[PDB]
């Protein structure tokens, strides 16, 4: 048993004699199939991973300085030229200043002003495409068996993980002695960048990740910054020297920036996708199986769900095992109506098995053997 | 003779007292008859000590990450580190089953709480319109080589101006005494605020540092309990027990991003940008030295080549032979004796040290009358 306690859980069930049944998969949110004379199962979408992602650009976050060169010229001598402005590794700013007697020229006028820099990246981020044909979903099938470990467990080796990409949409899950189950899934859209931070990871927006104010490089292989003002401005000191400023490491905005963004290569928080289960090849575990005629004993006591469901984890006196529980549900008196659980089987007499069942509204009893458990679901 | 060459340069022409507008980057030459004519600025504008807004926090880090988590129907998770306010705490429920440890189906309370404390901070301080020291620099047209548009060493006398004493007497060295009465009037006195952080200084709005996303506590002086402490540090919740804090990291950056539209102030707590201030300068006790001087008769000679300034003035650096000192004729001739001068009294106070002379030459081949008799003459195309 998976998926109990679960808030956001569907109770799809299989129409009578459908083979197959519809399902929508979203994070967080899990699906309790059933169908006529077929195990009842829990389909959950465990996880969405992107292999080989190709890189978009790549965005500078923190730089640094050195080799400050300035050329300073008088007027009517020309524009300060340097031949780091020709260097793309350095940024450089030209600007006009006031020259006269006091600051080393004969005439009087506005001189040209060059400074450049050498603009290296120490720390930087990483911004990926991630194209439709490289999504892999992850996900989980539990059948319902009734042992006393999984009943929320949340561990993947109970039941079995299927993985369905854009390339090989459908697949037929092998369900230990529950027998095959194809799984025909059409993802859509889930356009979108994975932004690999300094050992992080983020699922942005393109347009939102294309607009970031910071210095980039494009995705192929010498490494040229545009917009590499972004970080490193200059400040005028005097008509003979414009100093350089750098504006130091943006991770902290950057973090503030992606608070709003889903956090997680493995990302969690996976796509809505809509599936159909084929279940002509599954098989029902202990159809076959006697009815057991000895007595039970609550193992734990009944505990309702967020969803009015209550299940029961009971214990059996033996000499009839391996068999079918004789589960029934009376009201008010009348017989059965739903089990969630398609077959209640004990497989071992020290093993306590869990049965998941919807009582009707008000007073019912839950008859299993001869054990009657009270039960009010409030109206 | 400072203020000369500067871009931005104002021209006052007078009696006995001018009205003058003074804004820092912008400076003025004033300029009446009987009287020397000065070079004003308005220098650097002073914060004496302002008092602390709001301290803002821009690094945070966490430690003693405490976490307490309840069965469903067993109430609230509570944690003593509530009662702390170095904790900053959040609270959120999750599904809870036989899975996880719980008896009974439903929503258990998940309560986490960190110790915030911050390793690097930002303060802010309200520039109230009292606590403010306006330096007005004042420079006499001398003409000497050192003072041609020295920017690099102080040479004029500078004064201060609060809003408490906004006049005040200035002693110029051989011309006198100078009254000074400017108004501060005041930019919206309680609109700024100066933002100090980690050795630098910005000057900024109240209400653009208010709406800072940045935790905040009183400006006060130890114990600094933060408000807002979520926007450095957030929680992640792992499945049902346990919720893991995030801090958001160095917010410099951020900082330094934001101040990228704003004007920088360059030093620590003076502001190298003042803004407008209007003054009156009473020159009632100032002395025009070099009025009881003799006329030079000797022959000079130029010393530097006849320069243009950019509001078409011409200065003229000269060397004299003997009356040492004497004063420096001067007028300019198209045809017309008359011509304009900006520095009031030409003077040689020694034969050694040249004399600068600022003039304003009327359009189109002009002459000059340094002088005499063998007085040297130059041309000068004024476009
Ligand atoms: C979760 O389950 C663990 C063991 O898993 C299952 O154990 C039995 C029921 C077999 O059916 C086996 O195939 C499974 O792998 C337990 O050790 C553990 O205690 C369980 N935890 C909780 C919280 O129920
Ligand atoms: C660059 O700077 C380093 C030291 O910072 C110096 O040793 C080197 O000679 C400089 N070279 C150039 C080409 O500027
Ligand atoms: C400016 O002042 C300094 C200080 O003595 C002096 O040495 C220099 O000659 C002056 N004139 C300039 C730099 O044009």
């Amino acid at each position: 048993m998976r998926c109990v306690g679960i808030g956001n859980r569907d109770f799809v069930e299989g129409l009578s004699g459908a083979t197959w049944v519809d399902v929508v998969l979203e994070h967080g949110s899990c699906v309790t199939t059933m169908a006529k004379n077929k195990p009842t199962l829990d389909i959950e979408l465990l996880k969405t991973e992107v292999t080989n992602p190709a890189v978009l650009r790549k965005l500078c976050i923190e730089a640094k300085i050195s080799n400050t060169t300035t050329d300073s010229r008088c007027p009517t001598q020309g524009e300060a030229t340097l031949v780091e402005e020709q260097d793309a590794n350095f940024v450089c700013r030209r600007t006009v200043v006031d020259r006269g007697w006091g600051n080393g020229c004969g005439l009087f006028g506005k001189g040209s002003l060059l400074t450049c820099a050498k603009f290296k990246c120490v720390t930087k981020l990483e911004g990926k495409i991630v194209q439709y044909e490289n999504l892999k979903y992850s996900v989980i099938v539990t059948v319902h068996t009734g042992d006393q470990h999984q009943v929320g467990n949340e561990t993947t080796e109970h039941g079995t993980i299927a993985t369905i990409t854009p390339q090989a949409p459908t697949s037929e899950i092998q369900l230990t002695d529950y027998g095959t189950l194809t799984l025909d899934c059409s993802p859509r859209t889930g356009e979108m960048v994975l932004l690999t931070m300094k050992e992080k990871s983020w699922l942005v927006h393109k347009q939102w990740f294309l607009d970031l104010p910071l210095p980039w490089t494009s995705g192929a292989s010498q490494e040229t910054w545009n917009r590499q003002d972004l970080l490193v401005t200059f400040k005028t000191a005097h008509a003979k020297k414009q100093e350089v400023v750098v504006l130091g490491s943006q991770e902290g905005a950057m973090h503030t920036a992606l608070t709003g963004a889903t956090e997680i290569t493995t990302t969690i928080f996976a796509g809505h996708l809509k599936c159909r289960l084929k279940m002509d090849k599954l098989t029902l575990k202990g159809m076959s199986y006697v009815m057991c005629t000895g007595s039970f004993k609550l193992e734990k006591e009944v505990a309702e769900t967020q969803h009015g469901t209550v299940l029961v984890q009971v214990k059996y006196e033996g000499t009839d095992a391996p068999c079918k529980i004789p589960f029934s549900t009376q009201d008010e008196v009348t017989q059965n109506g739903r089990l969630i659980t398609a077959n209640p089987i004990v497989t071992d007499k020290e093993k306590p098995v869990n049965i998941e069942t919807e009582p009707p509204f008000g007073e019912s009893y839950i008859i299993v053997g001869a054990l009657k458990l009270s039960w009010f679901k409030k109206g």
